[PDB]
């Protein structure tokens, strides 16, 4: 499924630039993994782009929701600024992020 399947203590850090979460590895051990969103997440005029990087420079009000309601769906929403210079709150499915033996990687 995703890293969320075996992740906890998932909170955004650095102002929504770092995704910190504790995910179990292939052995079952809980590993604290951190993925710089700003390193693999981009904002395309109000649209999250997996593999963009530097989205935080055009993103504001970044709030991470690892376990959304009873759905426990990891989604990240923030205000995405467009090339014109406006802002529109968007949301992205962090389910793309999986855990490989104790590491967080986007897919």
């Amino acid at each position: 499924m995703s890293y969320a399947d075996s992740s906890r203590n998932a909170v955004l850090t650095n102002g929504g630039r770092t995704l910190r979460a504790e995910c179990r590895n292939a052995d079952g051990n809980w590993v604290t993994s951190e993925l710089d969103l700003d390193t693999i997440i981009g904002n395309n005029d109000g649209h999250f782009q997996w593999g963009g990087q530097n989205f935080t420079e055009t993103a504001e009000d970044i709030r991470f929701h690892p376990k959304e309601g009873a759905a426990e769906q990891p989604i990240l929403r923030a205000r995405l600024r467009d090339c014109n210079g406006e802002f529109h709150d968007r949301d992205v499915n962090l389910n793309r992020i999986q855990n490989v033996n104790g590491r967080l990687v986007f897919q």
